[PDB]
């Protein structure tokens, strides 16, 4: 069987270890993507764990991803923040990539906020823009790479969970209204995020495929975390920072490259911090 | 470091010889029964039942509404073997396990495979309860590497590079379409393209729109691997889907795909499916 | 459980040193010959042949029409190494084995990779026997995780996240087309997008239609992984396909894709292929 290497008991031990070693009790988990680790600077009463301390955690390998779990309060809300994440392209199976999401469920988290860098496929997008994720296209999932493959553990969720309501309608409505409170020249964009495995960037022909399929942005993460979160009942909210426009003609001499991506994160850090801090107020209270 | 079939020729043959030893039945036609369609075995005569767990080298069905039994008998006087329950790659099985029984059926003497499944309707003219004849398929996992024929080719089964443009028998499709009049149902017999996705999660709205843009009429998580292995070894293949739900294609809808609704639409379409298959048996050729 | 390249840097280095000691040839250009295109080695002078089986760490070719030899020599006065036969993921090889020679060629001092293949024509204006210059590719297995660069990156070869938008060298492409015009050719040179599918089974009609809708002009089961590895380590890349057959795009045809027709095409195209390879070799810049 191509199954989950972790048992329920493995997820439980990691959860109990974290509950022993901190007094924090997060309601919200935030996964910070490529060059968005500055979202953990505004946390009050921060307690930090390195991923290598925490039993059963995977290592973080990619530049701009620190490898640190941080508990704290963000604008009043009890939060846990993954400073850096795991990617299929680093060689991890998807049951390792998504291991933290289930641990968070067992801590008592009820809301997952997922952030990423993404390449812009919709031509109306501009570098620096923030796109709310209305929906995704899980290209690896079509082929068999789904983190729920293998035996289903009823203790987390259903054998066959729906994803047609994955991205919380209500939190999206509130973040569109709230957008007035940043007075930005640019509007809050909304669209479909497509996951591709990477780690190489898209050809022009691939870019046009993705546009034709109806995607507005592209990246190499996030979707598996969303599936596992919806499987175990988490409210999910997501956004992408558009870090580059994907090359869509043969004439251009520009090329996607990681430095440009990291650089668009340094520029946007102020705007995101403020966006996320306001978002926290729009999250429903528990129970 | 080689990604190959974990069964040897000898494993298939051993399983086939075990089966031939423990039954007097000698099936000509194999029928694979999908989700909610296990009632297709109800009208077999002189039935003999094996549990999958008794049969050497056989995998286990882990999905609700797949009984996990191999049933030999007579359907409208034709010698059949029926898989009451099937396997899926979402369960953890490699495609070489999922398709194990198709090659066993070849070694037993079977020459025609009937595949059935439940499917989500993507074509808006389909209603819940419709039967779709599978004209063709789109093998999305196959594009990316997940093909049951990956690895060394065994010439005892078939060619290294089998064609699939003729996978679903053109003559039985003519005969089944013209035969439909024999049941005097309100809906006509639907026809279309089946697309496989791995699952086990259901589609997002954006994914539903992808599959519609690609030209699929219905979506499921099975069948295609079985059909590829069947064509590779020379089997004639006929397929159909029961449309159990319309896949959600807009953000406003309250409706959600779920297994209980799928299984219930299965049992509602019970009588009707048994009857269609029974009459279909009369259109399958004998050897010689 | 970590899904990584099974070769160390020192495996590649050992294979490269072994080749450097066993031949005096010092190639600048590597050419990978695909199905039925092994005849491109005939015009090499001062040829020195190695069977893949005698070279350390080399995989084996298992497909008919792939001789399994590495040939060093001069092709039109330019120092080349030719793979007479390549490896495919459908044989069961992981993509890090499929692409193993590309990095060996880098360490031998090669600076240009030419990739050739047979392909099925999707664009209806292509005829059997056409040569299509590859302007671009669509890596369908790559979308799903089947990428030869997956796992830890070795900085000794290249970057973690390499760009592919400029993979097929534009200048070589321009020169090849100018030259073909300057010759005053009747049948103009085709240019288009190659899509990789895993195989080994050929496409259904519905699958052919999907690949047309995605913007692909030609379909095969190779090439793309080699190009990705080539670009990762700084090689200049040029590809072309021989269109060996037209992909079946309607249900009324009785034709079927088959391997025999693919070999018949290669022998038939031999003079055309030689002429094109000459044009192409004279388009490759010299080192400084
Ligand atoms: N596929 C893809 N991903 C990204 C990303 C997202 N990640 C950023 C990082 C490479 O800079 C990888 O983890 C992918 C930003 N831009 C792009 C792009 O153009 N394409
Ligand atoms: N992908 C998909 N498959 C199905 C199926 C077919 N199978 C039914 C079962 C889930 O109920 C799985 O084995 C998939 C029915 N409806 C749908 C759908 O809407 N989508
Ligand atoms: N996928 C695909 N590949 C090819 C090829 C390329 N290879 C030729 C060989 C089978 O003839 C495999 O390695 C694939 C030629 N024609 C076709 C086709 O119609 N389809």
């Amino acid at each position: 069987l191509m199954e989950n290497g972790y048992t329920y008991e493995d997820y439980k031990n990691t959860a109990e270890w974290l509950l022993s070693h901190t007094k924090h009790r997060p309601q919200v988990a935030i996964i910070c993507g490529s060059g968005l680790g500055g979202l953990t600077d505004k946390l009050t009463q921060a307690q930090i764990f390195d991923y290598s301390e925490i039993p059963n955690f995977p290592r973080s390998t990619v530049p701009g991803h620190a490898g640190r779990l941080v508990f704290g309060f963000l604008n009043g809300r009890a939060c846990v923040m993954m400073q850096g994440r795991f990617h299929m392209y680093e060689g991890y199976p998807l049951w390792k990539v998504t291991f933290p999401v289930r641990v968070f469920h067992l801590l008592g988290v009820d809301t997952l906020v997922v952030t990423n860098a993404a390449g812009g496929l919709n031509p109306k997008f501009e570098v620096g823009d923030i796109m709310l994720i209305r929906d995704h296209i899980n290209l690896p999932g079509f082929s068999g790479q789904n983190p729920l493959r293998g035996p289903n553990d009823e203790r987390f969720g259903d054998r066959f969970p729906a994803m047609s309501d994955a991205y919380d309608r209500t939190m999206r409505q509130r973040a569109l209204s709230t957008w007035k409170q940043m007075g930005e020249q640019r509007e809050l964009q909304e669209g479909t995020y497509v996951m591709v495995a990477g780690p190489s960037f898209e050809t022009v022909a691939e870019c046009r495929v993705l546009q034709k399929l109806g995607a507005d942005a592209v990246g190499m993460s996030t979707v598996p975390e969303v599936i596992v979160a919806r499987h175990c009942g988490l409210r999910v909210f997501g956004f992408s920072l558009i870090t580059n426009k994907v090359i869509m003609d043969y004439e251009s001499l520009e090329k996607a490259n990681h430095d440009e991506v990291a650089a668009a994160g340094k520029q946007a850090a102020q705007k995101l911090e403020q966006f996320v801090s306001i978002l926290m107020a729009s999250i429903p209270l528990p129970d």
